[PDB]
C-alpha cells in the first residue's frame, strides 16, 4: 500500500481562506469529488484515485482548517464546513459530479446530495455518518473513548493537548499497521496543538444519543431523502467496521435503492487504508453507467 502523495497541489480562494485540492484526469466530463473525515485530508484517497483518474477527473479537497488548506480561527462546527464546501464546489463550476464520501465527508456529501440532487449522477460511500440514536447503538470499544471526547474538559486535553484523534483513534480504526512515514503524512497539519481544534469540535457535532439536535436533525433529513433517491450507489463495508457493522451493511444492501455493496474484507473505520485497491478497482468499474442521462 502507496505511502506516497503524488498529486500536485491545486488552492483556490474560498471565504478568504485557501483551500488546498488534487485535481487530477480529464476535464471535459462528470468529475469524482471525494470527500474524507476526520482527521484525514485528501491523503487517504491517494491510492484509491490512481484507479479512477485513468478515466475521470477526481477532485479531493482538503477541508477547511485540514489538509494544506489554510487555518482560519473557527469554531469548525459542521455548518462552518458546510459553507466552505460549498463554496469551493461554486468556485470549480462543478455541475454534476459523483460523490466518493467517508466520515464527516459523507455528511457533507450527503447533505449537498439533499440539496442539489439533480447535480449527483451516484454516491459511493463507506463508514458513513447517520444518527447513532442512543449510546448502545455507538461500537463498544469506541465507547467511553468518543463520550470523553465529547466534553469540554477531557475531550479537550485529550484530542487537543495530546493528540489523541491522530495518535489513538486514526490507527486503532485501521486494522494494519499504518507506517510512520504514513503517521507523519497525517501529523502534518496538526503539528501545533492550537492547530487541533477541528478534529475535537467534529466528534462533538456527532448525531450520538440525540445530541446537537440541529445535526441529529440535518443528518435524518439527508438520510431520508437517501432511502428514496434512486441515484445509484455504491457502499463499501469492512468486518468489523465501525459505524456500518456487516449486517447493517446488508440491511442498506436492501433499504437503500439502487446499492450496490462490496465488502472489502477486514475493516474498521478508515477502510481506505485497508484495501484501498479494492475500492479503487470497484468504484472505477462503476462509473461508466453512472453517465447516461
Ligand atoms: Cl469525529
Amino acid at each position: 500500500i502507496g505511502t506516497g502523495f503524488p498529486f500536485d497541489p491545486h488552492y483556490v480562494e474560498v471565504l478568504g481562506e485557501r483551500m488546498h485540492y488534487v485535481d487530477v484526469g480529464p476535464r471535459d466530463g462528470t468529475p469524482v469529488l471525494f470527500l474524507h473525515g476526520n482527521p484525514t485530508s485528501s491523503y487517504l484517497w491517494r491510492n484509491i484515485i490512481p484507479h479512477v483518474a485513468p478515466s475521470h477527473r477526481c477532485i479531493a479537497p482538503d477541508l477547511i482548517g485540514m489538509g494544506k488548506s489554510d487555518k482560519p480561527d473557527l469554531d469548525y462546527f459542521f455548518d462552518d464546513h458546510v459553507r466552505y464546501l460549498d463554496a469551493f464546489i461554486e468556485a470549480l463550476g462543478l455541475e454534476e459530479v459523483v460523490l466518493v464520501i467517508h466520515d464527516w465527508g459523507s455528511a457533507l456529501g450527503f447533505h449537498w446530495a439533499k440539496r442539489n440532487p439533480e447535480r449527483v449522477k451516484g454516491i459511493a460511500c463507506m463508514e458513513f455518518i447517520r444518527p447513532i440514536p442512543t449510546w448502545d447503538e455507538w461500537p463498544e470499544f469506541a465507547r467511553e473513548t468518543f463520550q470523553a471526547f465529547r466534553t469540554a474538559d477531557v475531550g479537550r486535553e485529550l484530542i487537543i493537548d495530546q493528540n489523541a484523534f491522530i495518535e489513538g483513534a486514526l490507527p486503532k480504526c485501521v486494522v494494519r499497521p499504518l507506517t510512520e512515514v504514513e503517521m507523519d503524512h497525517y501529523r502534518e497539519p496538526f503539528l501545533k496543538p492550537v492547530d487541533r481544534e477541528p478534529l475535537w469540535r467534529f466528534p462533538n457535532e456527532l448525531p450520538i444519543a440525540g445530541e446537537p439536535a440541529n445535526i441529529v436533525a440535518l443528518v435524518e433529513a439527508y438520510m431520508n431523502w437517501l432511502h428514496q433517491s434512486p441515484v445509484p450507489k455504491l457502499l463499501f463495508w469492512g468486518t468489523p467496521g465501525v459505524l456500518i457493522p456487516p449486517a447493517e451493511a446488508a440491511r442498506l444492501a436492501e433499504s437503500l435503492p439502487n446499492c450496490k455493496t462490496v465488502d472489502i474484507g477486514p475493516g474498521l473505520h478508515y477502510l481506505q487504508e485497508d484495501n484501498p485497491d479494492l475500492i479503487g478497482s470497484e468504484i472505477a468499474r462503476w462509473l461508466p453507467a453512472l453517465h447516461h442521462h
